[PDB]
């Protein structure tokens, strides 16, 4: 299973019509993109791409919640994600989204200083 096929991906040739194709063809990335299902839900939850998309996108309105994702990231990352266990992505964008809205395992209260990214702890 080794073969040059870098340059893969015919990328069709825009023709236009293909309406029996592009029917299903599309469909099948259309959806994807749209984002919302079981697809993405689960295979993009758990791979460890599709990081940028939030990133850069979350990015633009909330700046600081950039700044501060790449400055875990650079150690995050460089140490290992949890490729293994599961997306690092999907859990520093959970518990950063609610990191004071709730945060902690019991009662956002008198938690005493709620959890955060375990990752970073290269644990």
């Amino acid at each position: 299973s080794m073969q040059p096929e870098e340059f893969a991906a015919a990328a069709r040739g825009g023709f236009g019509g293909d309406a029996e194709k592009a029917k299903a063809a599309e469909a099948q990335e259309a959806m994807r993109q749209q984002m919302e299902e079981q697809r993405r839900i689960m295979l993009r939850a758990v791979l460890t791409p599709a990081a940028q998309e939030r990133l850069h996108r979350i990015q633009l309105v909330k700046a600081d919640k950039a700044r501060e994702v790449e400055a875990l990231i650079l150690q995050n990352a460089q140490r290992g994600r949890l490729a293994d266990k599961v997306d690092e992505a999907t859990l520093i964008e959970l518990l950063q989204q609610t990191s004071a809205a709730s945060a902690a395992k019991n009662t956002p209260k008198v938690t005493m200083r709620r959890r955060f990214s375990d990752d970073d702890d290269d644990f």
